């Protein structure tokens, strides 16, 4: 029958492609070109409207919603005709402006499709709900087929991937990126996943290969993933694989690369959020010898750090989660020793922010309140009681005296170094188990990062992710010029315009260059006197007359505008100097590199200098690097709800991702060319009052300039 195609796909087709009946029954429903349209809203960002009168100026229309708006002919735009319902790929829209994107995904998303291209995009929408796509036949269905001879789906990324890099004898990338909660880390697996059914098996820790590179997440989830407002199992720390092959696809190794982990939570929660993962692993008593080993309760309530917001999580069993972080050392082959090692110093941490300190009687000066929390962490630390609580209370040389505050806040950051420290040292190990002696020729790097960020509070931690996305937009739009290039070059068609990566290097020259405000904020750091408002001073004595992605910011407090490609930020610039140099107490570093335990020693053997800005900018440099080494393909994850609740879409919400994620830029830089395409010879066209310059002439094709078929469909 006509569904033939989707046999393949078995009970997964529903949520793949709608069948043949409803397809034609859906081209046959009622639709005016004149009536049907977008206009504006102020709630929600755009909705579908019935014109029902113009006023020779303005036009009213009745809305979907029941109400009666009347605005700007300007502002209306034109729906695309039934025909193009729920399309597969979006590039073959002929109306793209904001309202018919957001409407094809949300009409794919109402009837439970997730996936859906935009040219190169696969852009995937949050189900909310376990939907079954992910079985061995849909798997057996994608082998070894082109993205148009199979609905869209994330399978069709991994094995075209895989098998660009057979054909071609090239790395690949797959850049998957969006905000919190949007879907990153399920395709990220989804895509292992993907590579270990499929790949090839080389010549012969614990298992095989794929085993450990799988279960290389629930050890790092434990550790850097944490509950927050919008993910119970939010990533907070941005994470790039390759996946190493040889010859025929044979799977030879792995290696990962962790980025700005959230030292932050380490000691702080808000309401509704908690620690990362482990501490609440620990505490679950499901192995009851760590709590002994750890000198520890099994009530969260009892330690500062990690209990200032959220304790349980209803979607989280905390048991069987430390079972499974566990297992996943064992696994990955990590020793008694080694696991211990970070069960004890996660412990410690617990156990560091539970140190109270008094001001000396008749000083300005603190002193310890008790010493039993102080015993059992430095016990853990292998360091002396002593030791540390003087180090705290008087650091070292010439000799300064400490206020409580200033001893509270050593206490944090120290912690807050110790944690981080042991997450790289955690993924440099599992790095090892990863390595082998087979031989590569390829690798297929998966990328795994928050997109573009734009909250009521900007501070440096958005300006690295959003410098990042700057940089991984610019990489689209360059493989997106070349790519337009090679086609216009082989239909025939001489066209000239600048690379379109360059739209985004004024705003990365203002990030990125010597005298940029990366450098401003490093040649501040160099000052002991430098402050806040000195560093303000000098980025607008530098950019304000001459750099125009920097402006004043637009009236929680901002300091400066930046311009970027996905819009207007606001910065606050409160606290960078600290935040990007990090100083500790060295008396007590001093002590940690004394260790008695193997691991701590480790954690500061190599110890200042580089600041988080530096390091930053070294991480970003070898990314690029790899990237530029590979063909990319590009996953574009969205977050329909705040809510969690499943087929259910936000207009506004989807609206800002489809702003800052790349998918309204790829269609904007395509506009710039002849974006519709159609196959067919030239009088016909020549017979029409038609705008002559608004079309060209190819050797399969002829291409149109945006909104000559919107002119041409609408005389038909
Ligand atoms: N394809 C899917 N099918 C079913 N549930 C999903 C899917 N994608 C995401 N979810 C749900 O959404 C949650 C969060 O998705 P996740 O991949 O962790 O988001 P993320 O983009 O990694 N956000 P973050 O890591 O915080 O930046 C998951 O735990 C699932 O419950
Ligand atoms: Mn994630």
């Amino acid at each position: 029958g006509g569904d033939s195609e989707m046999a393949v796909f078995g009970a997964a087709a529903p949520y793949l492609r709608k069948s043949e009946k409803e397809r034609l029954e859906a081209q046959t429903r009622p639709f005016d070109l004149k009536k049907d349209v977008f206009v504006p809203d102020d709630k929600q960002e755009f909705v579908k409207a019935k014109i029902v009168s113009r006023e020779g100026g303005k036009v009213t229309a009745e809305t979907e919603y029941g109400k009666t708006v009347t605005v700007k002919e300007d502002q209306v735009m034109q729906q695309n005709p039934p025909k193009f319902d729920k399309i597969e790929d979006m590039a073959m829209l002929t109306f793209l402006h904001e309202p018919a994107v957001l409407y094809n995904l949300k009409d794919r998303y109402g009837s439970w499709m997730i996936y859906t291209y935009s040219g190169l995009f696969c852009v995937t929408v949050n189900p909310y709900k376990w939907l079954p796509v992910y079985t061995p036949e849909v798997v057996a269905a994608y082998r070894g087929k082109k993205r148009s001879e199979a609905p869209p789906h994330i399978f069709s990324i991994s094995d075209n991937a895989y098998q660009y890099m057979l054909t071609d004898r090239e790395n690949q990338s797959i850049l998957i990126t969006g905000e919190s909660g949007a879907g990153k880390t399920v395709n990220t697996k989804r895509v292992i996943q993907y590579f270990a059914v499929i790949a090839a098996i080389g010549d012969r820790g614990k298992g095989t290969l794929e085993d450990q590179i799988i279960q290389a997440n629930p050890a790092l989830e434990a550790f850097g993933n944490a509950k927050t407002v919008r993910n119970d199992n939010s990533s907070r720390f941005g994470k790039f694989i390759r996946i190493h092959f040889g010859a025929t696809g044979k799977l030879a190794s792995a290696d990962i690369e962790t980025y700005l982990l959230e030292k932050s939570r380490v000691i702080f929660q808000l309401k509704a959020e908690r620690d990362y993962h482990i501490f609440y692993q620990i505490l679950s008593n499901k192995k009851p010898e760590l709590l002994d080993m750890l000198l520890i309760t099994n009530n969260p309530y009892d330690y500062a750090f990690i209990s200032q917001g959220e304790t349980t999580v209803a979607s989280i069993d905390d048991a069987e989660e430390l079972m499974a972080t566990d297992n996943a050392f064992d696994v990955l082959g990590f020793t008694s020793e080694e696991k211990n090692s970070m069960y004890k110093l996660t412990g410690a941490i617990m156990h560091f922010g539970n140190m109270k300190f008094k001001l000396k009687q008749r000083e300005e000066q603190a002193e310890p309140d008790g010493t039993e929390e102080a015993d059992k962490s430095a016990y853990l630390m292998g360091l002396n009681s002593a030791d540390l609580l003087k180090g705290l209370c008087h650091p070292r040389y010439v000799t300064k005296g400490q206020n409580v505050q200033q001893v509270i806040y050593a206490t944090g950051a120290l912690a807050k170094a110790v944690y981080e420290r042991m997450f790289n040292w955690m993924v440099t190990r599992i790095n090892a188990t990863l390595e082998t002696k087979q031989p590569r020729q390829y690798f297929i790097g998966v990328l795994d990062i928050a997109g573009f960020e734009i909250f009521d509070f900007n501070s440096f931690e958005q300006l690295c992710i959003n410098f990042t996305n700057e940089k991984l937009q610019q990489f689209f739009n360059h493989h997106m010029f070349v790519l337009e290039q090679e086609e216009y070059k082989k239909e025939g068609i001489e066209w000239t315009f600048i690379d379109f990566g360059m739209d985004l290097q004024a705003c990365i020259d203002l990030i990125e260059k010597p005298m940029g405000i990366m450098s401003i904020l490093e040649e501040e750091c160099m000052f002991p006197k430098a402050t806040d408002m000195t560093f303000k001073a000098k980025l607008f004595d530098n950019h304000l007359g001459k750099s125009a992605n920097f402006q004043k910011p637009r009236n929680p407090e901002a300091h400066f505008s930046l311009i970027h490609y996905a819009g207007i930020v606001d910065y606050n610039i409160i606290g960078w100097l600290q935040k990007n140099k990090d100083p500790l107490n060295e008396t007590v570093v001093g002590l940690y590199q004394k260790s008695s335990l193997k691991l701590l020693s480790t954690l500061f053997a190599n110890y200042a200098f580089q600041t988080v800005s530096a390091l930053h900018r070294e991480n970003l440099n070898k990314l690029m690097t790899n990237l530029r080494s590979t063909h990319p393909h590009f996953v574009r994850c969205i977050i329909p709800n705040e809510t969690k609740s499943p087929g259910v879409m936000d207009n506004p919400l989807v609206m800002h991702q489809l702003r800052c994620n790349g998918v309204l830029e790829g269609i904007r830089i395509c506009r710039k060319g002849f974006p519709n395409r159609i196959l067919y010879a030239e009088k016909l066209l020549s017979s029409l009052d038609i705008d002559h310059n608004q079309y060209k002439f190819g050797h399969t094709k002829v291409f149109f300039k945006a909104g000559l078929l919107g002119l041409l469909e609408e005389m038909r």
